[PDB]
């Protein structure tokens, strides 16, 4: 990738300030700092780097499209670089919590963190809460004198509670809505009345849309001063329907890929998720194939969830991903051509986002 | 208290724009806004806000020491008012977490969040941070026009930070830091070479002292556009003096006042916790009685724990304490005087706060 080579060397840069900063402020020991490197290095790295890099391929599309100078490109380059290690560690906290959350076993093809035997959840919530804090302490430092500043804390925040809402609606889609009371143990659903396509779309737009696709398009224009250059609601448009089919992907691999080539065990059948998979499913099968459904889905026996295997097989769900991957294109398409009219540099660097995207493996 | 009755009517103003704001932006359903109202309500409210009160007072003040109209008092106040629930707010993150990571029961007379019985530790650690996240949020809505807007998003970020690093300080404490690995598990220390004066001092001044005596002071400050006008050197010593003090009752608390006054249940002595109390202990009794003590410190064995308690009280660690509190009023005071030297209005306000410290019971 164009950007991987700087985007790594700003890793240990960014990497040595945070450490050396805990030294500096907190009298930070050897040891807990050896740890937090560590820490750092497998929450952080071994993922596909698609929102970090995006931000520096908008940034320099942008930044080329402005004529920047040397060194006007080189400071554009950089602070992309920071932004985009800010979105990288925002989603290593997402997923050091998310992995405590569902109990999950393996990330990126190693145990998730709160399961190295010498953290456990407990120590692992406070770790992910660090990653988080360090994102904004990178644009406090890096940022300092820059007029963007506020500008990337105010979208990083609000993404950042965007998020957690859209956890909040994951993590309570197998609960009827109107049973929710903390005062009151509940049951999760039998009848599976809430499990719409409304809902879903609900807890991916929430959840996944606004980190992955819109905060990096942001950024990226926000770090080259371009972001009046662009449609801001086609942008967000086009973020959203390419962000809800980046979940669908992720909803249908939980099935259907092997978990040594995702690098993860998805339990989205034994949880009882509102995947993408269990409301087309739901939605679409014969009323006798709905029953057996409801009487195996969120059951970690595993001659269950070879039955809700063999279901969504019979329904032929994976022909109905690819013709709502196809009908994703056409509206994918439409979007880029009306950003293309209006500023082609940035449109370009949509493609490279919805190039990464469409049809990837993992 | 003075501004009591306006700090609770802009907790309603606050409660109903989060919740709304929600509503508007993530299609937030009525359940779940009626879920967040109640977690909001039994995990903000219940304590002695003092963090939050500290912010109003400071700021009315320094805001009567510059001569306002009126229209200018009002809106310093209501913004101290904001600022104030950005820390109760930030507290009650801390504490949702916090009980989840000393698996706790009680908190503030009520059975701890996640101990709820429709919430779960699963729920409970996203409500945290929905919970972190508002806070943030008051700030970019409230203060979107304000001068201070990055200065209080900076401070209250940095204090963010530097809590969770006394939490890891915490959590890890009671390991030999040598052993800490996240790939192997270490046991509780049996020796307790670690349990010093340096190492409890650190804890608690990163823990506690910073958001509970360093960020209301400094957010007072700031919302009433006056924190040049102090010395920043003494207010953070005072503010670290203050704190330490604070965290020390806490510890002495955690063995020798009743649960049902305190309002919590504290495990200091099962979970082998590095409080003032076992490092005083150890640092100052004689081998044989060191040796009971390691005999039976971090044991859930209820006799174990009236051991450590039998222990402390023959020691006369509630005279230790007393004498320990001499000197830091004395250090306090002189502190104090210093200030009023400078700014008389300021150090008032640090008088209220200590007031409000000194010899608290709960
Ligand atoms: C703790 C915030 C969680 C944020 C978040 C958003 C989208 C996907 N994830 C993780 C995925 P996965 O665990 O990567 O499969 P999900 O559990 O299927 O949703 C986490
Ligand atoms: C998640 C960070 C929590 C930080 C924090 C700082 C100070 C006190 N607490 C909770 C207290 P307590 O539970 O109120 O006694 P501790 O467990 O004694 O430390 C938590
Ligand atoms: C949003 C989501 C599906 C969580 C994992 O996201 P991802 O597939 O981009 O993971 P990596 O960061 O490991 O590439
Ligand atoms: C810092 C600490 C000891 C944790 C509890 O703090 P606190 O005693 O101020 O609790 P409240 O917020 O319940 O008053
Ligand atoms: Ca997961
Ligand atoms: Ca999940
Ligand atoms: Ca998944
Ligand atoms: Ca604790
Ligand atoms: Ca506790
Ligand atoms: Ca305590």
């Amino acid at each position: 990738m164009a950007h991987m080579e700087r985007f790594q060397k700003v890793y240990e840069e960014v990497q040595e300030f945070l450490l050396g900063d805990a030294e500096k402020r907190f009298e930070m020991d050897v040891h807990r700092k050896g740890y937090l490197k560590s820490m750092m290095d497998t929450t952080c790295l071994g993922g596909k780097y698609n929102r970090g890099l995006c931000v520096v391929d908008v940034a320099e599309a942008m930044a080329k499209d402005t004529q920047m100078d040397a060194a006007a490109m080189e400071r554009v380059l950089h602070d992309a670089c920071v932004c985009g290690w800010m979105i990288e560690m925002l989603q290593a906290h997402f997923l050091v919590e998310d992995d405590i959350m569902d109990h999950s076993k393996t990330r990126r093809g190693k145990p998730c963190w709160y399961l190295h035997p010498g953290v456990t959840a407990q120590v692992a919530i406070n770790d992910g809460l660090i990653l988080l804090a360090w994102a904004t302490q990178m644009a406090l430092h890096y940022f300092a004198d820059r007029p963007f500043l506020a500008e990337v804390l105010r979208v990083f925040h609000d993404v950042d509670l965007t998020t957690w809402i859209g956890q909040l609606y994951d993590v309570t889609s197998m609960v009827d809505s109107a049973k929710l009371d903390a005062k009151v143990a509940h049951a999760n659903t039998t009848d599976y009345v809430e499990y719409t396509p409304f809902n879903h779309r609900r807890i991916v737009v929430y959840k996944t849309a606004y980190y992955t696709y819109w905060l990096p398009l942001v950024m990226g224009l926000l770090v080259s001063g371009t972001l009046e250059k662009v449609d801001k609601k086609a942008t967000h448009k086009v973020a959203m329907v390419m962000g809800e089919y980046f979940q669908v992907q992720d909803d249908v691999m939980d099935c259907f890929t092997p978990p040594e080539k995702l690098g993860k065990i998805g339990t989205d059948i034994e949880d009882a998720k509102c995947s993408w998979l269990a409301v087309t499913f739901l939605t679409t099968a014969p009323a006798e194939k709905v029953a057996e459904f409801k009487a195996n889905y969120g059951s970690t026996d595993p001659a269950a969830v070879a039955v809700i295997k063999q279901l969504y097989t019979e329904q032929n769900l994976l022909a109905r991903f690819e013709e709502y991957e196809k009908a994703v294109v056409a509206e994918v398409e439409q979007l880029i051509a009306a950003l293309e009219a209006q500023n082609a540099a940035f449109a370009a660097s949509v493609k490279v986002l919805w190039s990464k995207t469409y049809k990837r493996q993992k």
